[PDB]
């Protein structure tokens, strides 16, 4: 498989300020497509050249894990995005994070701790097992939940190279601001 | 001992460009001021509430290690570089740069390497041990090699943090541009 960098569904300065124009350029078109590159060299000659991504993720190690990793992320990264939206979850997902985490709010302000207190590069994902339950997944690096066979809903990049440009070292300034692009309508369609 | 934010032998805007004014601002001016204070927070009632650093590093865990670690760090890190220097080392590093790597311009390219291929934050360092033998140790998010009882000779801080403002994702060449700013008769002295 020759794996793509996938292409924006919406302008580059389209979620700016919160991801600005700049930050989608490197982010998306340097960060991204070095991962996606790197994946389609080092799986040729291994048992991964012919798999899909999510088993790649599912079973690599290494560099080959490293950027398929990073690849699956990002792809679910700039697709859960949207402007003028936020808001707040409905349906079925809306009504499970209620239930698992007490309220939007309350889910909110654990999934912002935990990307916060998140030591060095990483993700912080909500994920739903076989049974429909929610967590919340503090991933160093390149880690996605799909390696411990969940399904990632919605994932917040703390590495740098996503907020550093607008916000320098304030990190949980950019967590508190990226709700307010984020496409539920999107994210409980991967639920 | 209460841990201080160390004071730069030099003017902020010292080493610009290879590390600007605003860089400094941020790098030294919060992130290393956080990691200090959130240190001599996390050691009260604890074993190293009046331990050295040193010792801090070599023997705590979790939190109080990451913050220790990165204080360490960051303080051989600012206190390393000059303006009007560079160039190469003389004397006994000197000559055992060339004795171990062959010549100084091999070790710069295997260091420069070392941090490029370090995948996430960490550092790169050259470091020796009790006999004087070097070697080069990637170092993933706040280790320094004295947790392995070495002794840091130089070290290239590769967090994004370092070097996004001015060079984005350009981390090798920031890896190049910062030989030029290496005090080598601080880095001598250290071995
Ligand atoms: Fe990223
Ligand atoms: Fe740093």
């Amino acid at each position: 498989m020759t794996h793509e960098l996938i292409s924006l569904p919406y302008a580059v300065d389209a979620l700016a300020p919160v991801i600005s124009k700049e930050t989608v350029e490197f982010h998306h078109g340097k960060h991204l497509k070095t991962y996606v590159d790197n994946l389609n060299k080092l799986i040729i000659g291994t048992e991964f050249e012919n798999a899909d991504l999510n088993t790649i993720v599912q079973k690599s190690e290494g560099g080959i894990f490293n950027n398929a990793g990073q690849t699956l992320n990002h792809n679910l990264y700039f697709t859960q995005f949207r402007p003028g939206k936020g808001g707040a979850p409905k349906g079925k997902l809306g009504e499970a994070i209620d239930k698992q985490f007490g309220s939007f709010e309350k889910f909110k302000e654990e999934f912002n701790t935990a990307g916060t207190t998140l030591f060095g590069s990483g993700w912080v994902w909500l994920a739903s097992d076989a049974n429909g339950k929610l967590s919340i997944e503090k991933e160093p690096n390149a880690g996605n939940p799909v390696r411990k066979g969940l399904n990632p809903l919605l994932g917040f990049d703390v590495w740098e190279h996503a907020y550093y440009l607008t916000y320098q070292n304030r990190r949980a300034d950019h967590l508190k601001d990226l709700w307010s692009i984020v496409d539920w309508d999107i994210v409980e369609s991967r639920y």
